[PDB]
C-alpha cells in the first residue's frame, strides 16, 4: 500500500532514495516551508509529493505506514492521531533491517559508542571484511546496503530504536546505563531479536533477560572469567584480556585511561562474536590513536607522550581529561589550556591541577583568568604562540609524564575552530627535535 517519509533529513533523504529504487509509492512531509533537499527533490524525484507545512492527520491516515525521522518526538499529534487509525509508524533502521542478508553489530549507549563503533569498524577492516558502517549520525544505514557486503556496524541511538521492531541483529550491546526511565527502554529494543549480546560487568542494567539464552559476552575491568574480558595484573603491568589469556599490555596501547580500557574490551568482545581473529583486531588496537581531538595521541618524545584534546572546549571536559589521564600515567601532566573561556567559572581545575600536573602551560585570551584561578602553587609560565607552548612544555615534562592539550576554552581567539587548534599542535609536536 501507500508510504510516506515524515521528515527530511540525512535520513530522510535516504528513505526517498531507498522507496524510488524499490519502486514503491510514497510521499514527503516536513515541517519546514524551504527545507534544504525541496531544490533537489523537485529536480530528481519530480514525481514524489513534498508537502511542506504544520504536519496534518488527515494527509497521514493515507498512508499504511509512516518513516519518522530521529529528531521528530514522536508525540507530536498529528503521529499520536495516525497511529490510532492503524498507522504503523516506522524508520530507517526498521526498514534497513529486514532488507540486510549479513550480519548485523549494533550499538547503542552514552557518547562513548563513538569510540567502540569506530574500533569495530577499523577491526573488522584490518580482518579483510567489507564492512559498511553508518548510522545514528554517519551514513544513513539504508544507504549501506550492497549484496557484498559481510559485516554491518551500525551506531543506534535511542530514537533510532524507538520506531525500530525487530532488528536481527548477530550481536548487540547497550554500552552502559547509570531515573530517565524511556532513554534506557528505548536503548533496551536493540536487544528485540539480537541472537548474541556483549554486556558491561560494571553495570548490571546492560543485561538483557536473553544474556541466559542466547550467548552473552562480558566486559569489564576486574579479572576476567568465562567468556569474559577484563584486565590482568601479572607482574607491574596490566594486560587486556581474554578469559585466562593476556591479550596485550595496556602500554602498548595508544589510547589511555579506565574508559578507553573498557571501550577497548567491548570492542574486542562485539568483533569476536562475529568471528574477527585476536591478531588482526590487536592490531588495530594498536594503531588506533583516538577520535579527533579527543585526547589524542599525536607522538612519544623521550618518554614523553602528547596528547591532542583540543574538543575540550570547557571546564567540564578538561577535568575529565586531567583526572583520566592523570590518574593512568606514572609520570605527571603538562597541561596546555587557555583561550575564549565565556565566562566560566574556573575554579573546577585548582585542585586537579594540583593533584595531576607539574605545570601548566598558558596561552590565549583568557590565560591571565585560568591563572587566577588556578593560584600561586603550580608552576605556571604564559605564553603567546602554541609552538612556544609546545616547546616550553617539552622543557618541563620529565620522562614518564604526558603533555595534554586540554585547553577547557573555545579557540576563536586565535584560530578558526577547535580542530585547526588540534592540527596545529599536533604539527608544532612532530617538529620537536
Amino acid at each position: 500500500h501507500f508510504r510516506i517519509v515524515v521528515g527530511l533529513g540525512k535520513s530522510g533523504m535516504s528513505l526517498v532514495r531507498y522507496l524510488a529504487r524499490r519502486g514503491l509509492p510514497f510521499a514527503v512531509v516536513d515541517t519546514r516551508e524551504n527545507p534544504p533537499e525541496l531544490a533537489t527533490l523537485r529536480a530528481q524525484y519530480p514525481q514524489v509529493e513534498v508537502r511542506c507545512g504544520e504536519l496534518d492527520a488527515e494527509f497521514l491516515c493515507s498512508a499504511r505506514e509512516l518513516y519518522v525521522s530521529p529528531g521528530l518526538s514522536l508525540r507530536t499529534p498529528a503521529l499520536v492521531q495516525a497511529a490510532a487509525k492503524g498507522v504503523r509508524i516506522s524508520g530507517d533502521i526498521d526498514l534497513f533491517a529486514r532488507e540486510a542478508k549479513a550480519p548485523i553489530v549494533a550499538i547503542t549507549g552514552s557518547n562513548a559508542k563513538s569510540t567502540v563503533t569506530t574500533l569495530v569498524g577499523e577491526m573488522a577492516v584490518a580482518a579483510d571484511k567489507r564492512v559498511a558502517v553508518g548510522g545514528n549520525l554517519g551514513t544513513p544505514a539504508l544507504d549501506l546496503l550492497a549484496d557484498d557486503i559481510e559485516l554491518y556496524v551500525l551506531e543506534l541511538s535511542s530514537f533510532q530504536l524507538e520506531t525500530c521492531d525487530r532488528l536481527n541483529a548477530e550481536v548487540a550491546t547497550v554500552l552502559n546505563v547509570s531515573g530517565m526511565a524511556d532513554y534506557h527502554l528505548a536503548k533496551h529494543r536493540i536487544f528485540r531479536g539480537a541472537r548474541q549480546v556483549v554486556v558491561n560487568r560494571a553495570d548490571a542494567l546492560t543485561r538483557p533477560l536473553i544474556a541466559d539464552t542466547v550467548p552473552c559476552w562480558s566486559f569489564g575491568l576486574n579479572k576476567p572469567d568465562f567468556k569474559a574480558f577484563g584486565l590482568i595484573e601479572e607482574d607491574g603491568q596490566k594486560w587486556l584480556a581474554f578469559q585466562f589469556d593476556k591479550l596485550l599490555p595496556v602500554g602498548e596501547l595508544k589510547i589511555r585511561g579506565a574508559h578507553n580500557y573498557s571501550n577497548a574490551l567491548a570492542a574486542l568482545a562485539l568483533g569476536h562474536a562475529v568471528g574477527l581473529p585476536f591478531d588482526a583486531m590487536l592490531g588495530a588496537l594498536k594503531a588506533f590513536s583516538g577520535l579527533a581531538h579527543r585526547c589524542q595521541w599525536v607522538r612519544e618524545r623521550q618518554g614523553v607522550s602528547y596528547y591532542d584534546d583540543s574538543k575540550a572546549t570547557n571546564v567540564g571536559a578538561a577535568l575529565a581529561a586531567i583526572e583520566g589521564l592523570g590518574a593512568d600515567i606514572d609520570g605527571k601532566l603538562v597541561l596546555l589550556a587557555g583561550g575564549d573561556g565565556k565566562g566560566a567559572d574556573f575554579h573546577d581545575l585548582r585542585e586537579p591541577v594540583a593533584r595531576f600536573c607539574r605545570a601548566v602551560v598558558l596561552l590565549g585570551r583568557d590565560a591571565g583568568l585560568i591563572a587566577q584561578a588556578l593560584g600561586n602553587a603550580v608552576p605556571l609560565v604564559r605564553v603567546a604562540t602554541l609552538d612556544e607552548a609546545v616547546r616550553q612544555a617539552a622543557e618541563l615534562a620529565r620522562e614518564g609524564d604526558a603533555v595534554l592539550l586540554s585547553p577547557a576554552c573555545a579557540s576563536l581567539d586565535m584560530f578558526k575552530n577547535f580542530e585547526e587548534r588540534g592540527r596545529l599542535f599536533a604539527k608544532a609536536v612532530e617538529e620537536l627535535a
